[PDB]
């Protein structure tokens, strides 16, 4: 039952510290991770109402040009799918998803979502099939129980994604959490069967968490690009960015990825009749961005495994 | 509990009647559906070992001079891949894919499993991301019950694969089933409610489809094309094809199919704690080859709805 959040800080919302943390506002951070480029945009004319500042980057074209400009115009071949695919009060975790081309190596991946009467655009450069995830499935079926299936989990995800770490963090009622399986690259040091305070992962944290059930940091050491302008027009309140992976990490999450040595952090939520069970939660040493197609597999992977946890707590 | 099965009738077995139709040897038909091709190979050598009769017409060379190539000279960049991912001892189930070039349009899709110290090679023309199952799982985890459940999960699987019919048929304790819930083309005759007997399905047709998961029919007309040789040198014994979606049909099902106006026919296993729950079994008025990437999705599908199923029964 989290508490209510302050406001942002470009809101002139107070300093993060390790006394109010539980009140960031980490879903409504007004800017991305440099990686990749988001657009907001009007769920039923199209125009485009929100920039990253980077977007020239990744689009090809100067943020305060593309702005104005309605997807029937920018993007003639996706608009009418994209509306299709995200009705209005469709649910805000549905996703549409093409690959663009664009001037630079490879394609754009485009990932969409709504919320509300807004549109979330997220582009990022891409270079996995449904056989993957159905090829895993048998091992998680197979596993005897419930450590086991911890077990063979985390070694699956670890195989599929080259992740350094990857782990099974289940949560106590208290909220405190343990790793309860690993798979990691040789010599690193374990942190299985560790235990960590409830605090680590805050209540909002944990509540977000339970809507939106993949989020990352792929660079702990990118500082982020602002949304421009940073409040919604439709509105003039933040955009909600929790339905988006570009979204800011929150920086008090970042030193502490910092403080581990982590380069790049992953995790999935398994959420089990409605409550947060734990995560699958994944480190590289290094900054690392998983492709979108990888990530969706892991997404499908958190469900998976937590109906075969909901059977197994069942037994 | 099912019956040993005769010899097939190319070992001069007898002839399928509706009198000893629960012992036909369906998983050896020592043939194929013509819209793919298939070899078999030395699991170790990779030699080339068995090829259906119309493999030209597919790989572009002639079926007797493919014959005895290994896989390293035919498939050199798949071979050592194919190698690892398929182990010696590996669970039959499991698969191997990949989309090769060849000179007619668009790819060949290769899927490859192992059975003993075999490998089948399956070659289909082809022209699905992982966020059609992703998107899917929301519908389906928010469902009431059970009855919902099916509802949901029939729709769902017209959707993604525009069958005109998409049922889910449960099995009762006799073996009896019963059409449970349908999607369907407005004005197709309704089947929802209505049961059948257990012979519809015989035994050893329920046996295999609780080890290979997803079998198929694409033209209930087409004519089978023979493996040659017939029978698997390694052993001089016939090939097993019940992990081949190419496996010919049995006749007396083919006339079954016809007898209800059906042109193409495909059903995915949904097995709840090792035994054979029931089926979401599909047709087509007219012949319709699903896609690999299409059928690899809905077997997906069929585990998370198994899990559900299992989920809602405990309760
Ligand atoms: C004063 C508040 C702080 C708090 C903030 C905070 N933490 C997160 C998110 C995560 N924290 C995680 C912690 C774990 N990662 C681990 O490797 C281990 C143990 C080995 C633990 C206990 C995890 C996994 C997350 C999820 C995100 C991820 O996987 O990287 C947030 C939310 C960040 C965001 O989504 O924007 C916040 C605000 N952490 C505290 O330590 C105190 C200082
Ligand atoms: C004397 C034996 C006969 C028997 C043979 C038989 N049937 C199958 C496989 C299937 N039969 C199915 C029957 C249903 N399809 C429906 O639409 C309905 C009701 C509307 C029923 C009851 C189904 C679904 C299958 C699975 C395959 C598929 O989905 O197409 C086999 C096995 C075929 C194979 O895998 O090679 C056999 C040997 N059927 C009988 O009627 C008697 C005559």
């Amino acid at each position: 039952d989290p508490l209510p959040f302050f406001p942002p800080l470009y809101l002139g919302g107070p300093e993060i510290t390790t006394e109010n943390c539980e009140r960031e506002p980490i879903h409504i951070p007004g800017s991305i991770q440099p990686h990749g480029a988001l657009l907001t945009a009007d769920g039923h004319s199209g125009e485009v109402l929100q920039m990253s500042l980077n977007a020239a980057t990744f689009l090809g074209q100067e943020p305060t040009v593309l702005r104005g400009q309605t997807l029937a115009a920018l993007l003639p071949e996706q608009w009418p799918a994209l509306q299709a695919a995200l009705p209005p009060g469709c649910p805000d975790a549905l996703q549409y998803r093409a690959t663009l081309d664009w001037p630079a190596a490879g394609h754009l991946s485009l990932t969409v979502h709504r919320v509300g009467e807004l549109l979330i655009l997220e582009f990022e450069p891409t270079e996995t099939g449904p056989h993957a995830l159905r090829n895993a499935m048998f091992a998680l079926e197979s596993a005897p129980n419930l450590r086991a299936l911890a077990e063979v989990a985390t070694q699956t995800v670890r195989e599929l994604t080259g992740f350094d770490r990857v782990m099974l963090y289940k949560f106590a009622p208290d909220a405190t959490g343990e790793v309860i399986a690993e798979a990691r690259r040789e010599g690193l040091h374990a942190f299985l069967g560790h235990r960590f305070p409830a605090s680590d992962i805050p209540a909002q944290a944990r509540a977000l968490y339970t809507r939106h059930l993949l989020r990352l940091t792929a660079d702990t050491r990118a500082a982020a690009v602002p949304l421009d302008p940073v409040l919604n027009p439709q509105t003039n309140a933040p955009t909600p960015l929790g339905g988006a992976v570009l979204r800011a990490t929150s920086p008090m999450h970042m030193q502490y990825l910092r403080n581990m040595g982590v380069g790049s952090s992953l995790s999935v939520s398994v959420v089990v009749g409605g409550q947060l069970w734990g995560l699958i939660a994944c480190h590289h040493q290094t900054p690392y961005v998983l492709p979108p197609d990888l990530r969706t597999t892991l997404e499908s992977l958190g469900r998976l495994l937590s109906l075969q946890v909901q059977v197994k707590e069942a037994h």
